[PDB]
């Protein structure tokens, strides 16, 4: 198409409106190079751990972006502080590859990330990464399923670019995405049934055998947080990954898994809570700390939040 | 990098057709199915930048025909089994769904193409009665998956083999020979929104994996919600995939002829049983080419840990 | 966009093998050559980011063998014609150069793979004597080009057909049926660095195109310098491509068996003659599989406007 | 490769050293999107004028780059002046597709361009494009042969990036390219033999039947200026397209065909003259004016330049 709106075209155009440095545009532009290379790595990752190529890949793109200064990964003990010659004003927490164990089973997988801005005056440091998800300037994720897709949520909206493999470009296909109010799907790991706290288990019931002589909800669970969240954003519904006996803190890590999705969700008009508080309003203490996550089409999640303090 | 000895499926299945002397009619058929499958994947990967299932149905038909190896074809999408015109005739019956889960593209959940093939057990001029052979007379069944990769999984007599699509040379390349599923797993895959309508044999089984009575792990719940994805997580990692009957689809939802049976053949050829519940899915006499049938599958100790309870409730 | 009726060469040549009843042995052979060719192109396109001709030679061999349709193979790159091991035997002789102009990759000038095939005219157990058949007994010749596109051009009995590689589905798709070259052109293609050493028949011809005696246009000089590119500009746009003999390669440079002959068959099947100068290139008795021979080709009025002067100087 | 040096990485890094606006980097980054899309268009341009997609493509990328203000094409009567909301400090003359007629014959083809900087204070205008090629800040071309290649010549050197089709990125493969002093190839349209002026025709001879009992030169001519120049840059040699009877001004247009190649050549250590003067030292009067072009491995071209004024 002759006037293909790319991601990079798109970003750059909303960055001119901030009267900025062009770094978001460098960052995201670099970010995309790690996403294509990984997407390719997976489409033949089987013809002849991936996590480590993917992690080394994202660090290196981000360093050379000349736009970051602290990078937090799933895969590294401490934060990464960027060399001065290459430093910039942004902080990116990222999970290079979420549900990696599931590549084997040809499960839709993803990269998740979230970009904060270093506001303070001193030596960049992990503390700079201890900011509540509410403060994110930009978020989103890249999905590696039947097509490689990158949903990017910034201060004006959620938008979905789809990688056109014929040209190596992310092309904008869905604009100013908004989630349905209520939907017909719930998503949760039902094998943890024994371990679920009362509010959840009631709500599960409330949906399975609805007391309204209406249709029951449908259930889905791909077991790859990205696929289930993207399904939620688009078809509408709910996804849950609650604090239980196995993991009293939720399994999903905050800064890189929960807060991006939370941000994407709320900007889309969804909600995302822990059942006791909003995910984004949570102040991180550890950069690797976890959280309970219920996110989805507002009315459903609210149904649960009532059920949470109707059992309180 | 650059490997001079690439085992393309066209090479591979020739090492199955030729040493057993049958013309390899099988091969120009499958080769063509490769084109149908390739083409469906590329378009599905740019799907959101350009119904699909119709065109992929029509794709499959056209290529199948020209393999010069067919006589009857049954689609999920077409009523009367397409009897091939005489000029291009051959001996096989291909029962196929072109695009299983064609709804779920827009949510980027993996989807696929299933196929089952028979060889004509008749002297005549063809009819869909040729098509109405039970699973136990399947010469070969397979499916293709459009997930993070394009994987064809092909089951023929010796066993099952999984192939992956190298996009750069356009060839299915072999990545697993003589595949065998596990014995016991730790997954049960079923849509529990239909909780109410489940026959109580299943309803106990769910509780026995959720709340193990003998205090083991609770099984892990999974359900991508596309038959093709679910069989695959089950074939490789093991697990029990259960799509029993409920009342809303009271004789089940999955159409025997090209869904439950191709799966089932692939599945049983790897060490797991595919049963409706009462009988094994491969021996039901195929009545309507769109005849539906329930199906439960995977690694045997789970198919059976349930089977005996299905026998303990009638 | 998305076309359900793609004429893949595997489909197309089946509409030539099957209606003339011959087993289509031709087809699993060619299908395999497609893989060899595909694979060479992808690696040539990332060539500068990863000798090649060796590996492409070895590629071609391996795939050819497994087509289960060969018995002898001759490479530019291998001395003794590779007689195939018995288990995978079939009836064809494939004379091929895997990577014509393999030097010129680094300058990004187009290059290719030429192939010529024979069918064994003997009862025996094979030998390269089977290979030593003249061009006039070629069952089919073709070449593949790695230029701005990957074009296979296939000449078999009915005529020549040009196919292009759709990279997205990995299939050669037909873009020109029953091809015919022009009658007269306005191009002469020859390396005039060798000016001194040219036999004076050619030396007059050059002046007759450069300085037309009858005051027409001067012909347009072209010379990519890779045999494959030069035949193609000649096959479609017409022209005369002349690689005569000089002293430095006094019996010519181009090896009959897989260069001048495959070209020649393709070429003559489209309406142009391929002559050494004295005799047509297709009838010389093939002595050494690496026997060299001169060659001049293209649209006939030019091959002939020179031929008579070659007859006017001996 | 985990630390893939891209074109964009490369450009951006040499732009930080200018302490600049980041526009070269936007320009070139956009430019590359027109190059991939065209490269794809050609690799299946036959499965079912191209010039017009290609031209509309390059204009539109360049407008949206937010880095240009005047764009001169092979294919458009007047120059293109960029809308103010989108204007920037650069001028690009380009030929979107050179030797288009030869796509048919699967001839290696290319895009050629050259980037000048608008130095004056007033309304951008064609005059801004009437600057001698000597002033170019950046030049290069993109070749569409067995692989898509982009040679970029800037103030520090000539370098060749090769498009990695698996990721949609131009990867740097040849650095600080320098041409061989003398080589064994000449390139010229020999069918114009009748029409060539004396200096040329002597030199042709001088090479064909060398009076030194040495080997004669080899001759090549693909008939697609890009392929022959790239061959010259790499294998070394000479290429000529002289003023004759048919075209007393040379066929090749200056601003978009001759000056880019000239620039690339001289930076590479080659020369490029008209036989009477250097191509780059020529002041354009028309934006669509032509020039005689002899370019290649210095000693050879000098051999001809002697022969030019040894017949004067
Ligand atoms: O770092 P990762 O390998 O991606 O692991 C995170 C994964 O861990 C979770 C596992 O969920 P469950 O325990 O319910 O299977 C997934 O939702 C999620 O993708
Ligand atoms: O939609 P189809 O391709 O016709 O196939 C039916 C699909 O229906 C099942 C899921 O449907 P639900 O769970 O809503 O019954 C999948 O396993 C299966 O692919
Ligand atoms: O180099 P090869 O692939 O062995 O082929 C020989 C090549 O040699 C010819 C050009 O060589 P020159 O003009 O230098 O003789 C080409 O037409 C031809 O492809
Ligand atoms: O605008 P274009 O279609 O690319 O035309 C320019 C072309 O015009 C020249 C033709 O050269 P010649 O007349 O010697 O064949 C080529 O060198 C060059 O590529
Ligand atoms: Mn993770
Ligand atoms: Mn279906
Ligand atoms: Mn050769
Ligand atoms: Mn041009």
């Amino acid at each position: 198409d002759t006037n293909i709106v790319t991601l990079t075209r798109f970003v750059m155009e909303q960055g001119r409106k901030a009267r900025g440095t062009g770094e978001m545009t460098q960052l995201l532009n670099s970010l995309c190079t790690a996403v294509k290379a990984i997407s390719t790595a997976v489409r033949k990752a089987g013809i002849a751990k991936l996590d480590v190529l993917s992690n080394d890949l994202v660090i290196n793109v981000l360093k050379s972006s000349f736009a970051t200064c602290v990078l937090v990964t799933e895969e590294d003990k401490n934060a990464i502080i960027v060399e001065p010659e290459k430093r910039g004003k942004y902080v990116v927490c990222f999970d290079p590859l979420d549900g990696s164990s599931n590549i084997d089973c040809l499960v839709s997988i993803g990269t998740i990330f979230g970009i904060y801005r270093k506001n303070s005056t001193d030596e960049p440091s992990e503390k700079d990464a201890l900011q509540p998800g509410r403060n994110l300037v930009a978020a989103g994720y890249a999905l590696y399923g039947s097509a490689t897709m990158l949903v990017l949520a910034m201060v004006n909206g959620v938008n979905c670019f789809m990688l056109d493999p014929a040209i190596g470009e992310f092309i904008l296909v869905d604009r100013n995405v908004k989630i349905k109010k209520k939907g017909s799907i719930y998503s949760i790991n039902e094998g943890y049934a024994k371990e679920f706290d009362p509010a959840i288990t009631e709500y599960i019931q409330r949906k399975k055998f609805p007391p309204d002589n209406s249709a029951p909800y449908g259930a889905r669970y791909v077991g790859s947080m990205v696929a289930d969240v993207h399904r939620t954003l688009v078809y509408g519904g709910i996804f849950m990954y609650p604090a239980n006996k196995k993991s009293p803190k939720g399994k999903l890590r905050l800064l890189y898994e929960c807060n991006p999705m939370a941000y994407v969700m709320e900007k889309a008009g969804g909600l995302a809570t822990t059942g006791k508080e909003a995910v984004l309003d949570i102040v991180p203490t550890d950069i690797h700390q976890r959280a309970p996550i219920i996110l989805g089409s507002p009315e459903d999640v609210t149904e649960l939040l009532e059920i949470y303090q109707k059992h309180a």
